[PDB]
């Protein structure tokens, strides 16, 4: 299965599944600083799933590795902001991260395979 472009619709599909997950609701849109006044004291690079989807649709990811780096930044930001391991929003982030990693694994493998096939000769 050596389609070099197939990752993009695979990632669109997976973002749709994440948007249906109730566990995504806190990560769908950029954090509001009015409610979390110290957020940008703690977090150097905000990220959210709507920014990921818009970057993908704009044609501003070159690979699924770059998309995967931004999604992993959503989850590291939640871990860095949480006052506790037992927090609601952080707990939601851990379940959504396990879901995302379970699904992205084959997207990455198929892409890297396709690129190696393209450079086989
Ligand atoms: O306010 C937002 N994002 C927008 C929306 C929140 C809910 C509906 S829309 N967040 C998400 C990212 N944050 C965290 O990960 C953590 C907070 C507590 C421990 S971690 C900060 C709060």
């Amino acid at each position: 299965s050596y389609d070099i472009q197939a990752w993009k619709k695979q990632c669109e599909e997976l973002l749709n599944l994440i948007f249906q997950c109730e566990d995504s609701e806190p990560f769908r849109q950029p954090v509001d600083l009015l409610e979390y006044p110290d957020y940008r004291d703690i977090i150097d690079t905000p990220m959210d799933f709507a920014t990921v989807r818009e970057t993908l649709e704009a044609g501003n990811y070159e690979s699924p590795m770059e998309l995967c780096k931004d999604v992993r930044l959503i989850f590291s930001n939640s871990k860095a902001y949480t006052p506790s391991k037992r927090s609601r929003i952080y707990s939601m982030s851990l379940r959504l991260s396990a879901f995302f990693e379970e699904h992205i694994s084959s997207v990455l493998s198929d892409y890297k395979s396709a690129l190696r096939f393209h450079k086989r000769n």
